[PDB]
């Protein structure tokens, strides 16, 4: 089983979102409740500008990959800077947060090793 | 534990390439052989014009998100064109191979859901 996604794929898909992420909106690519995959899972995330991925974990490890614009990466309490061409791991358990401060929209994908989204549990910072 | 990674975080680290697949080059931003990253390992890689990753498999799951040039995409034997902003799932074991039909260079990321990309066995096809 392979196939192939972009944005384009998945018009048809409305956008996912919650009061806890303010300006933050994603839609799910690769996923078992969508097409059937397993072992890895992969979303795409938009932060619109003064938007804000706020402080969490999750028990699984993370990879992001930031495709456009920049933000500010919170590292459990150490900010650094993100953007375009960068790749982000974040631990399972490890507090993440991600505040867009420019007028581009920062964009990135994200995995999971899961299959699906849903079967990853957030939590609010400690 | 949270880290960032780009191109320039591993100019330090060289090109590690193989006969098996001309064209091809890669390096490793998150693996536990270098970071003590675990759960997900990510490369990037790099196919020449004319460069082709010949097919192939291995037990993992495997997400490809190509982040520049053009592509044929070897999905087992149906061949699909990808792009820069195509992420690609192939499940474990699925043979797959990749060419590059462009002019540009052809780049993408790959994630495993693995500590590192030095456990991954890659076999031939048969
Ligand atoms: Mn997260
Ligand atoms: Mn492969």
């Amino acid at each position: 089983m392979i196939f192939v996604k972009n944005l384009a794929s998945v018009l048809s898909q409305e956008w996912s979102s919650t009061e806890k992420y303010p300006g933050v909106r994603w839609k799910f690519l690769i996923d078992a409740d969508f097409d059937g995959s397993s072992g890895l899972s992969l979303g795409f995330a938009e932060i619109a500008p003064g938007g804000d991925l706020t402080l969490h974990y999750h028990s699984p490890a993370e990879i992001a990959v930031v495709t456009n614009g920049k933000g500010i990466l919170n590292k459990s309490g150490k900010l650094e800077t993100i953007k375009k061409g960068d790749v982000v791991y974040i631990a399972g358990n490890a507090e993440h947060a991600l505040k867009n401060n420019g007028k581009e929209t920062l964009e990135f994908y994200w995995i999971f090793p899961t299959d699906r989204f849903s079967e990853v549990e957030y939590f609010p910072a400690k």
